């Protein structure tokens, strides 16, 4: 058999789940920041 | 000895920590994003 | 010389790697998990 | 080379895509040690 | 043969990456256990 034409696909699939993950990540620093400035501005601190 | 199938096993064990690895990602932010939330709402701040 | 045999063992210390991601991102998950019960708790807020 | 351009060229955008989420990482941890500061000095505890 | 160079070359960029990634998250955990602990024993809780 040729197994190039699935490895390929594995590739793509590799590629499709990192983006998801790095989409996933820049809204996860986003959240992270917003509480470190709540707490920031949290008057009993 | 060809290759192919092992690398063929490599990709697609590759895929599948992904796939649990974005699930993760998925169920943090979400735990992330009710913690910003409920600091947002703390009467000593 | 052949560079198959090389780029299956890239392959395989990648999946090292990426195991080591997942079980570290899965005790991550548990540890904010258990941070924001201990904030809904929180008497002050 | 059959597949194999295509195949480098999905290699590359991991990489790419490796390297963004290296630096989203590199981020959210200042922010989460800005974090771990703010709450290890807050007054009321 | 084949791209292989430039295949194996993506193959060992990707793989420092992903030691690196794997140090951040480690360091990551900590961090956020530390914290964790300090909320934990925060008496205005
Ligand atoms: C970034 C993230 C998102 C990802 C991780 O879960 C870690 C994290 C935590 C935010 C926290 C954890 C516990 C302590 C904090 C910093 C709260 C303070 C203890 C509130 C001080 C309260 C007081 C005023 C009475 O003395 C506000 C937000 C809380
Ligand atoms: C930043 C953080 C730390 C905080 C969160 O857990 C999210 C995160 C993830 C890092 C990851 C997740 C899955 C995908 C990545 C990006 C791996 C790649 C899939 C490896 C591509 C491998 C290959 C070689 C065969 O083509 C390397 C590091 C992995």
């Amino acid at each position: 058999m040729d197994l190039a034409p699935q490895m390929l696909r594995e590739l793509q699939e590799t590629n499709a789940a990192l983006q998801d993950v790095r989409e996933l990540l820049r809204q996860q620093v986003k959240e992270i920041t917003f509480l470190k400035n709540t707490v920031m501005e949290c008057d009993a601190c």
